[PDB]
RNA sequence: UGAGGUAGUAGGUUGUAUCGCUUUAGAGAUAGCCAUACAAUCUACUGUCUUUCU
């Protein structure tokens, strides 16, 4: 099926079009950048039981900087969460125009390798790195300050020193005799990563120092209770022996394992803060009794990078790919005004669910399925000077099925741009400077599976993005731009009476003739003068949605798209226009053949209400209190404002009332009591003539109530056996 | 913050069955938006258990 969301096709991911091509070349000029962390949001002791120090970005003075060919657009401030709380990242050039020669490139890219192959561990058996067939490749370099204090400048000192010690890729040759005691030096293991040599010779285990444990000493730490000392541990499990018996212990903790920053940890998948109530003495016990690595310095080789680079260095997976997420494919907004939304809003509106980022698509697509609904029918009112209900209805579904979204989207371009997938860095992420997956001699590394109906949603909720962001002129032009074409949109004897209605709500009609459409039946044939209420009641139910969900959707209680559809229908079904209708006199001024049917709803409610139904609703009392919002729309110049101030004072005990007791209709709640047992027996006339429907639930009897058409009358047994539970 | 497994919570996703509301074409049909119950599956957190590491 053209639209289903069973018709999964598949798709691949486009590249930032900045970062593509975008190699340093000898003799050709570099772009130096940085990443700019700065812990604007530290994480609180009230939240963290780590039991562990927070190490801010700006301790130290070494930072990582990209190096493109091509010039990044500065994108927004963008966090990321790491170990030490909400990390405000800024991508702001640093320097530019300089050039470099082959040695020190061919440095650069070496330790660029070294990062990503040997520090970042993303090397596998299918991916070779190849800078130049890869398609995304630009250098990772660290930055330093040096002479000039405000200047940050390549480290060529550094990157000099990772290719003068020989315990980077393996473990350093060295010989310790009783003779020449070893030496602990401080300053050496402050900031340091350490490398265990006794062990995994195949991949060793990183982990950054933290701390010294000065009173703790190898004839003391006894960690786990079947080892007469620490000593004794290396000698009798790996045949080690230590010259030094008077150095401290060297306290550790690991490396980041898992690269994906995007995501806080402790709070929900919303965006939403939420701090656990459980386990609160626990969490400080746990980390303070658990099992902890206590390494020794003897036997762990100093890496030549420092934990204060380290620590930028982990980060640059999520960093590189939310830089990447269409960060810098904000083409989307270049090519759709108050300057566009924000490039972070416009990632709402191509995150799709399932992404698990704190995104979600939707709360924003259900406000564009009102304002689309809203324009194709405003389009289509004005379109034609005549076109009955069903032919407008037909016309209008046709243009806003999924099928057509769909359709519009992904000739736009919009699923490569999509995120569908949850980020692992290892299995799907092809980082910089590496060549697509092959070696062996369908991906996961470029392409992706969408469902039709997901571009049919995203087609929707960057339409609310623009509309809740840059006006109502913002989203036409929008829909326009797609394709969906919506901008080019005796008779003084029984009108004489009006003027006390226009006062009842306190509007003046430019011209009186639309009060009169708004009133007269395309039956009842006495008024010639003006078309029929059939017209208004199409263009009125599409705007009083629109209105409702605009209202809805700026409140700060935040709905999901299931309350808020609830709501709207609690409020649009056609029993409350019938309501609101007759306590406002809307009655008195229209004109009709109707022998005894509104009157006795009249009398029920005028009666009844003095601050659930018994009896019959009108169709004409529900399409007359919306067909009274068409003649103001398209009297008042096309203005949903004038409109707006004309029917809150009415509707706003009603929203007061609804947004807190969010009505719901009695059949889908009596098969919310119990679905098992409850069914509607087929149609069948009884004797009345009427139509009779037998409803069951076990243990209170049998229901049934007679009614003029099958909807009514399981809608009144369902009432009947509602109020029994 | 080593590789797993097993329960719960939170956020999703897929399929299937019963269904609500708005629109109307001539049990029920067209086109939109949810909810509910069962099942499969993924991510983040907490605890518990095995292995490893200290
Ligand atoms: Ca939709
Ligand atoms: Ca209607």
């Amino acid at each position: 099926r053209p639209g289903s969301t069973k018709r999964r096709q598949c798709y691949p991911k486009a590249i930032p079009e900045c970062l593509r091509d975008s190699y340093p070349r000898p003799d050709q000029p570099c772009y130096l950048y940085v990443i700019g962390m700065v812990l604007t949001t530290p994480l609180p002791d009230e939240l963290n039981f780590r039991r562990r120090k927070l190490y801010p970005p700006e301790d130290t003075t070494r930072c990582f900087g990209i190096l493109t060919a091509k010039p990044i657009p500065q994108i927004p401030h963008f966090p990321v969460y790491t170990r030490s709380g909400e990390v405000t990242i800024s991508i702001e050039l640093k320097k530019s125009g300089f050039m470099l020669s082959l040695q020190m490139l061919e440095l650069i890219t070496r330790l660029h390798q070294y990062i990503f192959s040997h520090i970042l561990r993303l090397e596998k058996p299918a991916l070779e790195f190849k800078p130049t067939d890869a398609d995304s490749a630009y250098c990772v370099l660290p930055l330093n300050v040096v002479n000039d204090s405000s200047t940050l400048d390549i480290d060529f000192k550094f990157m000099e020193d990772i290719e003068k010690s020989e315990a980077r890729i393996g473990i350093p040759s060295t010989k310790y005799t009783k003779e020449t005691p070893f030496v602990f030096k401080l300053e050496d293991y402050q900031d340091a990563v350490i490398i265990p040599r006794y062990r995994n010779f195949d991949q060793p285990h990183r982990f950054y120092v933290a701390d010294v444990y000065t009173d703790l000493t190898p004839l003391s730490k006894f960690p786990s209770p079947e080892y007469e000392t620490f000593a004794e541990y290396y000698k009798t499990k790996y045949n080690l022996d230590l010259t030094n018996l008077n150095q401290p212990l060297l306290d550790v903790d690991h490396t980041s394992s898992r690269l994906n920053l995007l995501t806080p940890r402790h709070l929900n998948q919303k965006g939403k803060a939420l701090p656990l109530s459980s386990a609160e003495k626990r969490k400080a016990k746990w980390e303070s009794l658990q099992n902890k690595q206590i390494l020794v310095p003897e036997l762990c080789a100093i890496h030549p990078i420092p934990a204060s680079l380290w620590r930028k260095a982990v980060c640059l997976p999520s960093i590189l790919y939310r830089l990447h997420c269409l960060l810098t494919a904000e083409e989307l907004r270049a090519q759709t005004r108050t300057l566009g939304p924000n490039p972070g809003l416009i990632l709402q509106a191509l995150t799709l669910s399932n992404a698990s980022d704190g995104f979600n698509l939707e709360r924003l697509e259900m406000l564009g399925d009102s304002f689309l609904k809203h324009a194709i029918t405003t389009y289509l009112f004005c379109t034609y000077p005549d076109a009955h209900e069903g032919r407008l209805s037909y016309m209008r579904s046709k243009k806003v099925s999924n099928c057509n979204l769909y359709r519009l989207g992904k000739k736009k371009g919009l699923p490569s741009r999509m995120v569908v997938s949850i980020f692992d860095p290892p299995v799907n992420w092809l980082p910089p400077g590496y060549v697509v997956n092959q070696d062996k001699s369908y991906d996961l590394h470029t392409e992706q599976c969408i469902a039709d109906k997901s571009i049919a949603d995203c087609v929707e909720a960057l339409l609310g993005c623009y509309l809740t962001s840059c006006g109502e002129r913002a989203a036409q032009l929008f829909l326009c731009s797609l394709g969906l074409k919506v901008l080019p949109v005796t008779l003084n004897h029984l009108i004489s009476g009006f003027e006390n209605f226009e006062k009842k709500i306190n509007y003046r009609f430019k011209n009186k003739a639309y009060l009169l459409q708004a009133f007269t039946h395309a039956s009842y044939h006495y008024n010639t003068i003006t078309d029929c209420y059939q017209r208004l009641e199409f263009l009125g139910d599409a705007i009083l949605d629109y209105l409702i969900t605009k209202h809805l959707y700026e409140d700060p209680r935040q709905h999901s798209p299931g309350v808020l559809t609830d709501l709207r229908s609690a409020l649009v079904n056609n029993t409350i226009f019938a309501s609101l209708a007759v306590k406002y006199d809307y009655h008195k001024y229209f004109k009709a053949v109707s022998p005894e049917l509104f009157h006795v709803i009249d009398d029920f409610v005028q009666f009844q209400l003095e601050k659930e139904e018994d009896i019959e609703v009108p169709k004409a009392m529900g399409d007359i209190f919306e067909s009274l919002a068409g003649a103001i729309y398209m009297d008042s110049g096309m203005s949903l404002e004038t409109v707006w101030q004309v029917y809150y004072p009415m509707m706003r005990p009603l929203i007061e009332k609804f947004s807190a007791n969010v009505p719901r209709s009695p059949v889908r709640e009596l098969l919310e009591m119990e679905p098992e047992t409850a069914k509607f027996s087929p149609a069948e006339r009884t004797y009345d003539g009427k139509v009779r429907v037998t409803v069951e639930v076990v243990g209170k009897g049998k229901f049934k109530g007679v009614g003029r058409s099958y909807r009514i009358a399981k809608s009144a047994a369902a009432r009947r056996a509602l109020r029994s539970l």
